[PDB]
């Protein structure tokens, strides 16, 4: 459409960078991570195994370069995950490959930030026992780079959980999300290395 | 981010090797390998097949060179597993594909030495019956390098099995699990072949 | 630690390469240089020498070879500076030994990228004189590699100067920090030669 | 299609065992004999011989062995003949090499037990004579392993025969069909040598 | 690891051969089957299929060429099966793909025999009716080349059926496991086609 | 690409043989053809010709030389079908030659069995008269061998027409598509010919 | 193995041609296509869908080039489907993806005949409702190809739909298998569109 | 011939894969079948046993790597049957082996899509009795895998019957065509297996 | 013209290959495809076909050897598409032979990767039925290898369909085209397909 901002796509893409971090400088890549409880799908008390339908916000900032000089043209593009480098963010204990409910596209901004979500059906483990019960049951997962230590990559959150998006007629009644971020060490590696443990205590309403 | 561990990364991955032994000498390449196992998640009677979530440990060395002096820079880069050669250990009865729940990374350090550890879900060949008996039941999987003989790839074990990990409201108790290393002869071929055979043995809590 | 981090250092420190330029095809080696000027610590007006509490960015591309697959593994490893090579980069005119206010660590990357950053304690000469006054007074300071010509290193800066880091309560205020790229020539040689000039003015408070 | 098929395949193909009775204690191996006679396709009066179509039942236990630990995956494979030992069983007075209707695949099972069903059409010695005749006439073939003798095999059978199947329009009628097991004696050798003897009584309608 | 074995590899690999079959002379290619049946994993009444853990042998000459002088070396090495050729047999009823147990993985020889082993797990067609009875229940599946006749291709196999590996508490018993090998012909072509019938006769314990 | 696969296609094209029926003894070529319609296209009234989109599934045994040992391999191999010999089946009743949808390539497979599928359009005799009526109008074509009798070729079919490939919103609906393969004389010549009759019967939706 | 084959298999896809329609004149390609119903595996009452395994004949024409003098050589040679472009011909209501049973293979002829016949598992819509009554129930899927409209590709078939290959002992008899070629439009397009209607009447037994 | 195409075999071939279901993932093999009766030849009032010249329509699609690099390139190549695994389809109750028509050639495509077309003549059980007769008389023949079960194998059939090939004049006139897809259980086996019902009736001109 | 570039294409053309896939290794060739809208040429009702003008970007790499020294010379020649292989690549539903626009000439590169465009009008079934509306009309053809197998051949596509090519003045808007990947699997063969399925929706102005 806009030839402006069709040479902003392919001046990044084409010319701008392999995949590569970057950032030269001693500057960690700081990725805020948010989640968006969209619903409890499903339970499996044989299986133990809960399915959640959720989508991540992930925000980076990558360096660009501008080398045209830049006009007031097309701010941000839309353009395929595939195109540019994600992080390895992944659920620990999942169950299954998670699917994806959303097209893989991210907005870039000049600035550099890059906005991706994604969209969830996640598989984890999580005994049901006890939903029915006034109580409810509690489960966690935790989200974080599988291979970047606390050094590489840091996460960050802005806030506990997003309810708001929640279906309003789910089967299962959110008691509350929290989305606590911990650095937690493992006998693999002496580096420490960062996660979200999003615990979600629920109950059929 | 850092310029110093940007060149460290292009280098190993630019110039530095394609899939290949990089040992010209004799020696056989050792990986040793342990299992955490995570979780007994389900079993199935009908189809006597039991799943379980472990994540596997897997270090080996790989020759690299140093091109650049190395100065005091970044010890260890992340990559994805794809970048570099993996084993081809796998589980001998798996019923099914077994799934990934974790991001293929690896972290590698500058003596060669690679770390990898994949969270896994695998489903293999194991009879259920008598779980609820207190004697238990005990099921086997032997996981070994598919194509590898013995001279090829050497496994070893530091320990019997990682318990520690084991989620405190499992399913299933574990009354006991072993990695024992074990060389064995097929009919296919006069080499001995290496596999590490994990016996585990729990019941119903 | 890990493993696969090991061979990482291992085989880059050990193989890869002495001291000596990687690259063959005809390239120079650009540095880039950044200057944190954490504080002016002191000023000596019989001397007319001046203290500087600096940190120095340092970035380069050094050829690193791949041997071994690279794998998901430690991105970055850090190691001391001693064992891979450093550019020159010295003040022209200190008055005395510049000191180290951190270990010799670097940072490394897989792509050959290296990051190192000393802290610094210069003592480098110029007048106090009418510090107090309003006007303040100025210090010129260059940097570069004593030996290399601009054909065999390259000097660049991203900035003028990082005034941030400044220490809130420090004895002089900084009215302003620059680092101007220049290539000079010197009678010793006919070759173009690349140093940044870092010019203070700052003030007492 | 199945990664865990797949690996079941190949262990048991490659690995597994050439011809060779994998059983070294002291056992003799019995194969259960069945036939579901399909129809009486023809009868030659000049020729005295008959023409069956017949399926014939097989099942034998081999020993396997389990080495990657079974999980719960692929019970039973299907493989060509070829590929494992099979009985010799054969008719003793087949006038024609029998000729087969179907593929040769065997259906394997975890236990070991195969269970291997050929059709066939076969010719036999058998007078005609009288088959219009309300009495009848009767035919008799004996199958059995033609080396083997009652120690090496052994053989078993279910029931007497099975009539189910027979084509309701065929051109002659059952009178009726049996399947009786003998031991009977050869003066090549001293050994007992088991046969099914199957006798059966038609008539044209 | 060793230099002389890193030579044959990238020789055979880099310049021997893309997928072409590198025999000129008229001669078509065999390829031993085997099957080792691991065991029945499960059987579906209202499905009517039955699975199969099986481990598939398959050897065949491929023409290699000898440039550097062959010296006593590494006379088997292993490669991913993607590397080379490898034969189209498939299971002619698979209700489902079929599901890899094991790395593909293949050892070649220096005569340039092959030998490739995966271990699979198949679901094909079979009615499971009257597994109780002591007569059991026989199947059939038919492996064979989907595309090459018996010109391009000859299939061969060693032995019957190999139970030795057989798990010993499989469900299901195996009465007989035969692989048998038959030529059949289709409408679509005149050539003959030559396949490995796998019968195998089986029960419950 | 695959060495193996590479010698396998020159071993068979370039040595194995010429046109000419490889089948020495007495064997007549069966080749079952199966029809999948597609679409019927048009109608002409005034022509009285009817166009049919219909893919022929044609099958048949060639005799094939294994020379090289086959070992596991490239099982089944794709060749344009001017390569291999192809059967005289034609349309007794177009109205003009037949169009080619798809590329002409055949797999073949080693024990010789060769799968060709074209696609065709077709345009055969057929009054179109009545379409619009409930009753709907019918129509048939025989496909067969122009040259060979029944003696040299034999016809076989699996079923009666395969609907379901069939477009859903074709311009006319399938009453019943139905394939009997028939034997016929012609005054010609005193050998039995035979032809598959399709008889479609259809109607305006 | 043959030389003669092998040239032929490489000047065919290396010179001949690109994923392209050969044919510059005015001529649509007609793809011919043949079912054969192998077996009804499966209904589901609930899902209200229908698992059919079959074999799909598809024959087209390709043009194809002859280089080099042919001479009595390797008159079909098969190659992998992946190699030539094949049609698009698919069931218009098939609840999941269809699976393959066989490998792609193809066999190629030098008139430039091609004759692919796939396996598949297809699940399609269909209401098993009234299975056990004598009427039985009725089921239509229509194949043809997606995109191409008559005028591209033109659909033939030889006959309704073949019986004989089904199993004898199906879970399901086959009261009458149709293949109706039908021309149909589309609101999208005034193009008309030609598939094949497999209707399939069917009891149990 | 050309160069570009003879890599193509090759790679396929030589590396691609050794008789295995390639396909790990839980994927049942389907495989399309459809029967094109060319013509019924002859028909034996004594034998009962009727003769049908059919050519087979099978698809199914294979997994194949591409390791090089696809280039617009020879996209279908055709190949001996024997170089690649074919199904074990087979008519249930044929009197006699049946006969290859055709050369084995299939082609393949670059997906891994394979069309197979045999050409066979097929003797079966059928009584001819009342051919004369103006109702004429009914056939019936299932073919589908042997061994394989629903789950391993999934038939489907796009439609009835292809009657356009059938041979214009023919002995006998085809009055409908079917081929019903139909699951069947067997005594043998709990597993459903799918067969395809060819029925054809037919009646002497 | 240059004596240089004549040495080239001789070895080349002279002494490089015959068609036959040189790739050895097991790698299949991958091809990636691209559609160049040019414009929706014309719609016919009665016929249910619509004409597009399409060329199609087809790319590949052959294996090709550099005998004499490459020196700076010629990179790329042009050559006729008859002297090298090209893919199989055809629409599944093309009502007629698709006519060739331009000169088959292909740009060959000395990494031996080929470039192939060629210019089609291609016919393929469609319904053209209610373009008028602002719905407009949608219509679907698959273009894939017919023979080849995805092992034997892999399709891949930079992105969706390209528009700007197409004429401003067209008859009929484009409301969108894409070509989305997909890999299906046939009857005929247990091996996947892949096949580009080009969906345009169009509407008149």
């Amino acid at each position: 459409t806009k030839k402006s901002r069709e040479e902003i796509v392919k001046e990044i893409l084409g010319r701008a960078n392999p995949n590569n971090i970057p950032i030269v400088d001693e500057q960690p890549v700081k990725v805020s991570f948010k989640y968006s409880l969209q619903d409890i799908y499903t339970a499996d008390v044989g299986t133990d195994q809960v399915e959640l339908g959720l989508w991540l916000v992930i925000s980076w900032k990558d360096r660009s370069l501008s080398w045209s000089n830049e006009c007031t043209t097309f701010n941000e593009l839309t353009l395929p995950s595939k195109y540019i480098w994600l992080p390895h963010i992944e659920v620990y204990n999942s169950i299954g490959k998670p699917g994806i409910h959303s097209d893989q596209l991210v907005r870039v901004y000049k600035d550099g930030t890059v906005t991706f979500v994604p969209q969830y059906t996640i598989r984890f483990s999580c005994a049901l026992e006890n939903v029915t019960t006034e109580q409810g049951a509690a489960c966690t997962l935790k989200f974080g780079p599988w291979t970047y230590d606390v050094r590489d990559l840091v996460l960050d959150e802005s806030q506990q959980v997003d309810l708001t998006t929640y279906a309003g007629g789910e089967r299962f009644q959110l008691i509350e999300a929290k989305q606590k971020v911990n650095k937690k060490t493992y006998p693999c590696c002496p580096q420490s290395f960062e996660d979200i443990e999003l615990r979600v205590t629920f109950k059929k309403i």
